[PDB]
């Protein structure tokens, strides 16, 4: 039913590879174990899995998180870290919102 969008980039190896020219303050072991690869066209990143895009990354931002935030429909993401991290990370903001 959720198969890998991009089959081809399933490995951990594969997606490393992708950040050879990378040259931006986010660790590219950490993208890359998230579930992203590189595009090369600037910080642009996508997952592997969902298929999700990322952009503009800052030097404390944790890829995992970012994942959830934007794409927490990954089913990689969700094998990887689980309903409750996810679903954390959304009630955070609602929390935020509230108070
Ligand atoms: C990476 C964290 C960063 N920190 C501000 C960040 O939140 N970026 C976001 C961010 O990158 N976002 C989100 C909205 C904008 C924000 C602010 O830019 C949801 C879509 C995503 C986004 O704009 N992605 C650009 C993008 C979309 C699609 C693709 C493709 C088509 C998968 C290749 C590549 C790049
Ligand atoms: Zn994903």
């Amino acid at each position: 039913t959720n198969l890998p969008r991009n089959p081809s980039m399933a490995d951990y190896e594969a997606r490393i590879f992708t950040f050879g020219t990378w040259i931006y303050s986010v660790n590219k072991e950490q993208l890359a174990r998230a579930g992203f690869y590189a595009l090369g066209e600037g910080d642009k990143v996508k997952c592997f899995h969902c298929g999700g895009g990322l952009t503009d990354w800052k030097p404390s931002e944790d890829p995992w998180e970012q994942h959830a935030k934007w794409y927490p429909g990954c089913k990689y993401l969700l094998e990887q870290k689980g309903q409750e991290y996810i679903n954390n990370i959304h009630l955070t903001h609602s929390l935020e919102e509230c108070l």
